[PDB]
């Protein structure tokens, strides 16, 4: 079943290289002219978005009116919300990178977040359009085997579960 | 998996351009003859069907006899219902249009109109037809990534979730 997952334009934090998960960050003027792209080339099937702010005005400004669900939230950072990536302890970078054994203090589990993301995914009864964030686009692509990092106000559709169909990068 | 949806046959509606959800209306002489057009033409698979009497006489016409379903039906207009479409605040034109943002007062949002469907449709065990409206056509064949409008009396044959099958239309 295709689903096209969409990750929100960028905020002042990608800039930054800082953790950005539950924390509400607006769109940056650049954010906000990517979200403006996608509008010329995402389809025009039901959409859903993460209920934060970022992800909801990317799906405005592409020209959707998503029904919005937490379940397609970043992961919760915790304490680590803001933290600088490239001064995290050694462990959080190690378990980022292997996408897996992290759980930052006050924050969620990598395996509650997945689980989070996947019940949502099994849930869809059809196609769909899904404004979300990186973490849950990695997630989905490191699910279909492929390597998961794309770039803000980028999407990826796949044919789900059984492979990625195409790569959209502006 | 294959799955057959069929637009019923037109009423008084169609002709004069006004928003049809539950009002019951019953089908033209012309809808009617549309109906009895696609018997013959349509797979013999068990059969489902919208409960409102024009969805339900064109699956008769047609030669079934289908189980009824209210989830079959079209969206909920509510206060908007027999609305003539062109006078329609464009608010609700622009959601029609792009099939988005709809919440008419007293009616069903797009949002929960396209959940009932899709659950409905998530539901069938195996292949069937089923008799129902343009609005549930309409968001099966976008929600396929295609253009969803299609004929009264007409069909569509789908491999759901995944793509659309066939368009048919009789003269």
């Amino acid at each position: 079943m295709e689903l096209w997952l969409v990750r929100h334009g960028e905020t002042l934090w990608n800039r930054e290289g800082r953790l950005l998960g539950w924390t509400d960050l607006p769109l940056t003027a650049e954010g906000e002219a990517q979200a403006r792209r996608l509008k010329g080339a995402l389809p025009s099937l039901p959409a859903f978005s993460s209920d934060l702010l970022r992800a909801r005005r990317t799906a405005e400004l592409a020209g959707f009116s998503p029904r919005l669900y937490p379940e397609l939230r970043e992961i919760h950072f915790g304490a680590l919300e803001g933290a600088l990536h490239e001064t995290l302890d050694p462990r959080y970078k190690e378990a980022l990178l292997r996408f897996q054994g992290f759980h930052p203090p006050g924050g969620e589990s990598l395996s509650a977040f997945q689980e989070r993301v996947f019940r949502f995914l099994e849930g869809l009864k059809a196609p769909a359009v899904l404004f979300t964030h990186g973490g849950v686009v990695r997630a989905v692509l490191r699910a279909l085997g492929e390597d998961g990092l794309v770039p803000p106000g980028s999407a990826v559709a796949v044919d789900w579960p059984r492979r990625v169909l195409v790569r959209l990068a502006l």
